[PDB]
C-alpha cells in the first residue's frame, strides 16, 4: 500500500529526568523520541517534513529505511520551508530515522530520533510477539548548544526514549512507567541505539533474549544470546520470555552507561494491562 | 541432573600482577575471577550465596544462565545473611555471572565474577576439543573505592582472569604461566568479558578462530573469524588450532587494552602437559 | 598457486589531508596504507619483508590470513635486515595486515596497515561484483611520537585510507576522490579497521548494506543490514547496490567519528568511469 507520513522539526522544552528537569530539544512533532512510524515491507511511504516557522535552525530527515539520493533527498530545509520525497520500504525490519542536518552530533543528541518498523511482508517469517515495545538509547549532553562536549563524548547520561531512568521505578521511585508482559508471552523489543556516539551490549537481567534479529531482518535469526551489540546508528529486534512472574531489567551492560541511566524494568505478572505493549502503545511516554 | 553450588561471598585482598601488587578484592570464595560453575543444559542448580560475616558490604548473586526475578532472586543480603535460589540452566553455552549489589559497576570491578560453562546435552552438537581455557576480560582500576574513576572509564590495566599480563611470559619476565595445547588439537576458549565498561575485539596472533559462538550456542556459529567483538556482560566460546608448533597471542585487538595488560599466550609443542586445559585446570590460577 | 610478496618498511613523510599537511609516517612501501595484497584461497604466499636501511626503527608484519608462529614469523627486524616466511591462505576473505613490532599501537598509529584480500576457490561463493573498493580506517594522532597520547585515545582524526575526509567532496572543497558505480551495480566494500584502538559503526548514508560478509567469509553472511560493528584489528566485506542515480555517503555513524573524517562519499551515475573500482584502481589513492 501507500501511505502518507508528514512530520514537523519543532524545537521545543522536553523533560529528560523523572523529577521535571527540561532542556531545549530539537524534535520531530515535539517529542523525544520522534513518533513510532509504522509500515509493511514494500509499501510507499509519501513523506513530508515542515519545518516549522519558529525554528532557529534548518533540519532534515534521514530513514534508514530508504534507499535515496542522500544529496537531494536528505537536504536540509530552513524554517519555514516544506520537503517531499518517496521511497519504497524494501527491507523488513526495524530501522533508526533522524535528522540528518549540520551537524549530525548535534541534531541527534538534541533529540531529532525515532523509529520506522518494517513489518515482513510474511506474516509468518517471525515467531508471533504477545507484546511490542520500543526502546531507543541515546546520550544525553548537559549543554545541547556544546558542541565540542559532543565531539569529546562528554555525555551526562545514557538515556531510552528520552529519560533518565524513564522505565526504572527500582532505580528511581519518581519514574513512573515500566514495560508489562505476562509469564510465557513474546515480548519483541524493538531497539534502536541512536548515539550519537555510544555502543550499547543490551541485556535482560535475570533472563535471556529468546532470539535477536540484526536490523530486524528474519534471515539474521541469533538464538539463545544472553547480550546482544548495538552500534551507534544501528538497530535490533530482540524478543523476550519470562517463564515465572517478577522482573527483568532491560541494561546496557557498559555498567557506566547504566549507572548512568540506561535501565528498563519489564515487569512479569498474571494481571498485565491488556493494552500495555499493543496498539499505539508500544512506546511508552 | 541436579547440581548443589554453594558460594562465599569474601572481601579479602588478592594479586592483581606478576609482581604481587595487591588491591582489596570483593571476590566469590576469595579468589579473582570465582569458582568456575559447570553444568550440564536442562540441569538443575540450587545455588546458594553465603555473606562472610566479615564483609562490609552487601554482596548478591546474577547467573546469565538463569532466568528468574531480579528483585527477589538478584536480591543484595547483608554480612552474615544466607540466599537461595533454585534455576534450570535452559540454554547451552557460555555465561557471565556476577554479583548485582549497588554499586554494580564497583562489584564487578572489584573481582565479583566468574563464568558458568552450560554443556550442551547433545554433547555431539560442538566438535570434540582437545583443550579448554577459561579467559575472562576485565578493567582493573587503581583506586578500588574510587566510583568517579569508574564512571570515567579510567581504568589503569585491562586484564585476563584478574592478572596484567597473567599469560603473557614474553611482555612480562615476571609472568609463569601460559595456555597450552599440541599443534592440530581443537582448543576451546570460553571467554567472558565482565567489563564493567570496555569491550574486547579478540584476536588470536598468528591465528584464526576456527568457530565462534556466541553466547556458546551451537544455533549461532560463525566461521574463520580474524577477530570478534565481545560487549561488556556478554561472552562467547571461540575454538582455535594451529597447524604448528610454536606461539599465538590471544589480545583484545583494541591495542591501548593489549598494552595495558591483555594479552595471552598459547603455546604449541608436541609435549603439552596431558593435564593442561583439561579438569579442573581450565582456568589458570 | 604460489605468488611471491616483497614489501618494504619505509619511513617518510606522506599527506594525511587534503591541503597537504604531512607528517612523518612509518610505511609498507612508502605509501598509506600499505598496498593492496590479493591472493586465491589455498595458494601458498611466499612473503619478504626488507626493512630499509634508513629506518630509525624495527619493523615486523603481520597477516591475519597466516596461521604461523607470533614468536619467529612475526619477528622485528633492523633496519638493513630482511625476513622472509611462507604460508597457505586457508580461508578465504578480508583480512588485516600490520607491522607487529614493539609497540604495535604505535606503529599501526604511524601507517604500517593494509588489507590482504583471500578470494574464494568457489568463484560463485559470492554474488559478482561489479566494483571493488577498498577503506581502512585509522585513527590519526596530532604528535606521531607521543605514545602517551595514543594510550589515552586521543586521536586528533578517524580516517579512510590515511586522509581527513579523503573521498568527501561534499564536507571538504579540496577533496578530490570519491568512489564510483552505476545504479543497479553490485558494489563490494573491502573494510578492514586498523585501528589501533577505535569501533567502526559503519553504514551507508541513504542505502543498506545488501550483504555482510564478517571478515569476508560466505559461510558468515548477513543480509540487508543498516549498519555494522568493525573492531579495532577486524574485517569485512559488505555489498552495496543502490537503485538510482545520487550519492550514499560510507560513514562511521558514531558521529564524532564521521565528523573527524570518517566519511566516504559514492556516486552513482549512469556514466561511471569505467576503470573505477577495477583492477589496480580499488583502493584510490
Ligand atoms: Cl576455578
Ligand atoms: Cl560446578
Ligand atoms: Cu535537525
Ligand atoms: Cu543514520
Ligand atoms: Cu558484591
Ligand atoms: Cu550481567
Ligand atoms: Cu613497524
Ligand atoms: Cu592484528
Amino acid at each position: 500500500k501507500t501511505v502518507q507520513v508528514t512530520l514537523h522539526a519543532v524545537e521545543t522544552d522536553v523533560a529528560y529526568d523523572n523529577k521535571g528537569s527540561t532542556y531545549r530539544a530539537w524534535t520531530f512533532d515535539g517529542k523525544v523520541p520522534g513518533p513510532v512510524v509504522r509500515v509493511t515491507e514494500g509499501d510507499t511511504v509519501e513523506f513530508t517534513l515542515i519545518n516549522d516557522k519558529n525554528s532557529k535552525n534548518s533540519h532534515s530527515m534521514d530513514f534508514h529505511a530508504a534507499r535515496l539520493d542522500v544529496v537531494e533527498d536528505f537536504e536540509s530545509i530552513k524554517p519555514g520551508e516544506t520537503k517531499k520525497y518517496t521511497f519504497t520500504a524494501d527491507n523488513p525490519g526495524v530501522f533508526f530515522y533522524h535528522c540528518g542536518s549540520d551537524p549530525m552530533i548535534q541534531h541527534i543528541a538534541r533529540g531529532m530520533y525515532g523509529v520506522i518498523i518494517v513489518d515482513p511482508k510474511d506474516a509468518n517469517a517471525l515467531p508471533k510477539a504477545d507484546r511490542e515495545y520500543v526502546l531507543i538509547q541515546a546520550e544525553h549532553y548537559e549543554n545541547p548548544d556544546d558542541k565540542t562536549a559532543m565531539m569529546q563524548n562528554k555525555w551526562s547520561n545514557v538515556v531510552f526514549n528520552g529519560g533518565v531512568f524513564k522505565y526504572d521505578p527500582v532505580h528511581d521511585s519518581e519514574a513512573t512507567s515500566w514495560l508489562q508482559a505476562k509469564p510465557g508471552e513474546r515480548v519483541r523489543i524493538y531497539f534502536v541505539n541512536a548515539g550519537p556516539n555510544e555502543l550499547s551490549s543490551l541485556h535482560p537481567i535475570a533472563g535471556i533474549w529468546d532470539r535477536v534479529y540484526p536490523s530486524g531482518n528474519p534471515k539474521n535469526v541469533q538464538y539463545a544470546l544472553q547480550s546482544y551489540l548495538i552500534g551507534a546508528g544501528d538497530a535490533a529486534t530482540l524478543d523476550l520470555i519470562s517463564p515465572v512472574e517478577g522482573a527483568n531489567a532491560i541494561v546496557d551492560h557498559s555498567m557506566r552507561h547504566a549507572h548512568s541511566g540506561a535501565i528498563a524494568v519489564i515487569m512479569f505478572t498474571n494481571d498485565a494491562d491488556p493494552e500495555a505493549g499493543r496498539g499505539e502503545n508500544i512506546l511508552i511516554r
